[PDB]
């Protein structure tokens, strides 16, 4: 959907994504070709970007250009900005909030001619249909086509464009939806937490705008206590009549046949239903295969299988699967893959085979999401992945006496990572040779010694103990650097 | 002893010590004023310094924690004709003065000037002098032996052996043989210090320069193999006089080689009892005030008593140019200024009350001794600092937050306590009201007064571990 942005905006977005992803230096030569533009475009984009994001710290050098600051800020800032300043997205969102308005109100709202609005809507619809089956219409003003696609597009859009704590929905306050969700939580099995609750509020508020104008999806709460208080809110706040049809339209996605809200019922269906048996079998063989290969002990196999099955049988119903501008899910999995490339590549291939064998959606967005799901549901995963990594041996010596070396060694052993094993030198003599033949990865001393091949030396004479702790801790993942 | 260096060299040295000590950004006016010199002088020192030590990098200097500061001291020793001549003379007792003129390409008149100047400087601290008729070093023998052993510890690297006349091995096997038959600690540091003291003492013993004042040793196993090495390697007869002269420092009346003997002397000698009483009240006072567990008080008292009653007998107490002991205490003092100020005052009072050496050199060394003999010091010193509370949130789902929380709680300092957000709603005010010190999130929130925010979207878990651990002593700040 980034083709809804202007050319300049699109290019600046990619420039910033590059600089946030890579901490290296970049000459304008390199930026020009990586971003497939001219050096003039790069220069113009850079100064536009400097002024738009003044907090971001840009150094220039003999080495080139880079952002120094990225660990204080976050790329969400950039998207938040390019969404906010985009004309096409703004119009689209205006239309979403104003079904039935006069086309002319849109022209007035955005200071554009009627012919310009028709050109814009034409461009918007062209971009949208590359991925989603819906379109904007001006006669009358509405969004039509595949209802599931529309609902997904906008909930995801709102999740990307607005900060987590923002509530940009003027027609619809959050409270009645919260009150409704409270009721829902008591009598159901949804996880109850801030993340899932925010996502549900966005899905539901998006669905209310559809429901208010009769745009419906093809498919206990009515007699829970409190229901009439909620039903009153909906009438008062939203002017909507809270009945069975509404409730069904709000939560349609959780009536998917192969979604199992109940874990125990899933496990029962595994025994009766040959499609479900097959899903279960594939996921069970995947999990065993990965567990044996990476020696990962897994705690609750069947619960994990249930979760993977469910995740794989939803399509454009959970947010952070498909993205508009910000592939946050994808970036998260890529960061983990940077640490553990072979592991992540193996799970992606197994899960891709799972999706393809069942003939469900097997796009990279779903492969990424499912892999992410497996990872984040797995206990002590990082411990297990690093289990073949021997401890780093650290020698500590003092030219004063051994009480000093022991004092330091004990202090560091206590405060620094248990990846390290700290020891003192126990022989009477020392020589370059006996240091070379020693097993140490790191040597800390307050006197100078010749370089010792394959040993990192920390000279500690001008370093206090606290600084030394910080310094040694920065080396805790040396083995991971192979 | 730095006044022995040329005025320029001396100033260049203090320049570098300032740079290495302080990380503060420096401009020429601060330097000139701090060093007490012209800006022309500072400009020229800087040029010279960069020329002499190319591997240093000035942007203020950014290399310091990674740089060979000993090489700095070596350099100034070597290029001091005064120090070089002093050393040559130490190794060449009885030579003709003309040999020194020849070796250093100087006239006899400038040699006599140099000697005068050396004697003038040394005399301020140590009561000995160099003589040219005949060529020898004379005066207080303990001062001489200390001066040179300490000089050699500062001028040469730990692994170097500058003594051409004397191999280390005969001396090693003597020490070995001594360790076996005694209570002396066996470790590389004390072993190196003893070798330097002894090799120094041998040069004195070889010309009959003796200290004014062991049976077992002469009938111990292997003594003849050792004594043969001494005769063949050093041209010296290993006897009761030599052994005594090699180890004189440890027959001090108030030095106690064994803890049990010290403790028996506490009951029968009123001076020893006084020493024990002062140290015991100091230790109790500091332990209660800073809540420090002292397990083996008597062992600590014994060590502090011993240390306080050696004078110019242990290296790294007084320095020639490089006050490494003092810098080590100053570094510790940077972290715990009040603790260190208290121990120094208590130990200064201990020393003054007994009327032993109470120089800042001895106060620094005794304080260093107290610190390094104490078990769990830093831990005890930080015990009132609460755990840092860390909140982890994800916009995806709570599994993600728990995955990250568990990984970070395992790998990061036990100074942290990681938790997830358990309420359904989040708001700026509930975050402000929360007790978290650090918030890790993959979604932007507004600044929350007094909370450090770490955003995680472009950071992998390993990077996140490094970033969190860098904050492990926030409270200490
Ligand atoms: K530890
Ligand atoms: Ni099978």
């Amino acid at each position: 959907m980034r083709d809804l942005l202007s050319k300049k905006s699109h290019r600046q977005l990619e420039l910033l994504e590059l600089l946030f992803e890579h901490k290296r230096w970049f000459h304008r030569s390199e930026l020009a070709e990586l971003l497939n533009c001219t050096e003039r475009a790069v220069k113009d984009d850079l100064s536009h970007v400097k002024s738009a994001f003044p907090d971001l710290i840009f150094h220039s050098s003999t080495n080139g250009i880079r952002i120094i600051n990225t660990d204080d800020s976050d790329i969400e800032m950039v998207y938040h900005h390019f969404f906010k300043h985009s004309t096409h997205f703004s119009i689209l969102e205006f239309i979403f909030f104003n079904e039935g308005c006069q086309a002319e109100s849109i022209c007035k709202e955005f200071y554009i001619s009627s012919s310009s609005l028709y050109r814009i809507i034409s461009q918007i619809n062209k971009v949208i249909k590359r991925q989603f089956q819906f379109e904007v219409s001006l006669t009358p003003v509405q969004i039509i086509g595949n209802e599931r696609d529309i609902r997904y597009f906008f909930a995801q859009y709102f999740s990307e464009k607005y900060y987590f704590l923002e509530w940009p929905f003027e027609n619809f306050s959050s409270e009645p939806l919260s009150q409704l969700l409270e009721l829902v939580y008591k009598e159901t099995s949804f996880p109850m937490n801030l993340s899932t609750h925010r996502m549900l509020k966005l899905l539901l508020v998006t669905n209310l705008y559809r429901i208010k104008f009769g745009h419906f999806m093809e498919v206990f709460l009515m007699q829970a206590e409190g229901i009439e208080g909620v039903a009153q809110s909906f009438e008062s706040e939203y002017n909507i009549s809270l009945d069975e049809e509404v409730v069904c339209q709000l939560f349609v996605s959780y009536f998917q046949k192969m979604f199992f809200i109940d874990e125990s019922l899933f496990m029962k269906c595994v025994k009766k239903d040959s499609y479900v048996e097959k899903s279960y079998h594939l996921l069970s063989d995947f999990i065993d295969q990965i567990s044996v290969k990476y020696q990962i002990e897994i705690e609750n196999k069947d619960n994990l299988i249930w979760h993977l099955h469910n995740t794989a049988h939803l399509y454009r119903q959970e947010l952070f699967t498909e993205f508009i501008l910000f592939d946050q899910k994808g970036n998260t999995i890529r960061n983990f893959q940077n640490i553990f490339p072979k592991f992540v590549s193996d799970v992606k291939k197994e899960l891709s085979h799972y999706l393809e064998t069942l003939e469900v959606c097997s796009s990279s967005m779903m492969v990424n999401h499912l892999s992410y799901t497996f990872i984040t549901h797995t206990k002590h995963l990082v411990i297990n992945l690093l289990q073949n990594q021997p401890k780093l041996k650290v020698l500590v010596m003092s030219n004063f006496d051994q009480y000093h070396a022991k004092f330091v060694a004990e202090t560091l052993s206590y405060y620094c990572s248990n990846n390290f094993e700290l020891e003192v030198w126990t022989e009477l003599e020392l020589s370059k040779e006996s240091l070379e033949d020693s097993p140490y990865d790191i040597i800390i001393s307050n006197f100078i010694i010749p370089p010792i091949e394959n040993k990192r030396l920390i000279y500690s004479n001008n370093i206090n103990t606290v600084s030394l702790i910080y310094l040694l801790n920065a080396m805790m993942f040396i083995r991971l650097d192979e």
